[PDB]
């Protein structure tokens, strides 16, 4: 056709269906679909392993630029080692902000204060 019906040749037949046959094929297809099951579960969950592989040869691997960034870029680098809450907030908080807290109320606490807590326990001695 092209003109016997209703501009069989201006309605976007080639043009419009391209575009619609091709993205109605794929948009709601893979992008809802696809990227959230086959290239996140294939590629997302076992490929990519919701990481990098195993962070050992994608991620860990030798080598010290992967890409000028380390996937993403932060994580593995700062929040790894940063030495500031990553070494200490778990361990000197406990190993130099706990021992010095506990050494000083085990006999401050327990000689000035426990000592006539547990004696009398009515407020003094």
């Amino acid at each position: 056709a092209t003109k016997a019906v209703c501009v069989l040749k201006g309605d976007g037949p080639v043009q419009g269906i391209i575009n619609f046959e091709q993205k109605e094929s794929n948009g709601p297809v893979k992008v809802w679909g696809s990227i959230k099951g086959l290239t996140e579960g294939l590629h997302g969950f076992h490929v990519h392993e919701f990481g990098d592989n195993t962070a050992g040869c994608t991620s860990a691997g030798p080598h010290f630029n992967p890409l000028s960034r380390k996937h993403g870029g932060p994580k593995d680098e700062e929040r790894h080692v940063g030495d500031l809450g990553n070494v200490t907030a778990d361990k000197d908080g406990v190993a130099d902000v706990s021992i010095e807290d506990s050494v000083i109320s085990l006999s401050g606490d327990h000689c000035i204060i426990g000592r006539t807590l547990v004696v009398h326990e009515k407020a003094d001695d």
